[PDB]
């Protein structure tokens, strides 16, 4: 009833570093990547940084339909730019966007996460 | 390891998108020039032709004075229903400077989660 779908993209600065955030919640339809995706590549694309890597709190999202246009998303930067570092923030148990969600994003490093305190830890320094 | 920015998002309630946009710390004029480009390239992707906003400022301290987020207007391509301004703060510390930002039918502000988003989706 009162369940949210979607997804947030920001950025927010941490002991005077700023990064890319990213929060996706629920479960993801079709007419959601429709609806939400020209947003997100809208954002990203005048994100402008000499260095700049992502925080995905993916803790609150469900998934995506069997074989939906979500597999295939690609999210990219400014000026072909690569994200440093990519923390993609999960739970304690599998879930299925897990080996999937990381393919959004070209990133020199990608790691995995259960702890936010974490997540940020190896973002920042 | 306190953070300060903005997030800008679309979500779904049963069947009703809504834009989403989230405000935290102490917004500095070094962040205006980085967020607020983001922040007007993802505005200006919302096709969505009856469309309200969630304001959520719960988390926010506030701002530089001097910075150009005083002035700050965002808009769509178009115009907001309503916005749902949510806060724990006195409404005149920050809610009404930030409600400011936008144009709307309505501008609420709220302290319940809610009540906030049942206000917008009716």
């Amino acid at each position: 009833d009162m369940k949210k779908h979607g997804l947030s993209i920001g950025i927010n600065r941490i002991e005077s570093v700023f990064f890319v955030t990213l929060k996706a919640i629920g479960t993801l339809t079709h007419e959601d990547y429709l609806v939400i995706t020209p947003m997100l590549e809208g954002a990203l694309s005048q994100v402008d940084q000499p260095k700049v890597s992502l925080f995905l709190d993916a803790t609150e999202l469900d998934g995506w339909d069997l074989r939906a246009a979500w597999d295939d998303l690609k999210l990219g930067l400014k000026h072909k730019s690569e994200f440093e570092r990519v923390a993609i923030l999960g739970n304690k148990d599998w879930q299925e966007w897990a080996a999937k969600i990381g393919s959004w994003f070209i990133a020199g490093e990608i790691k995995y996460f259960e702890d936010e305190d974490d997540a940020l830890k190896w973002l920042r320094y």
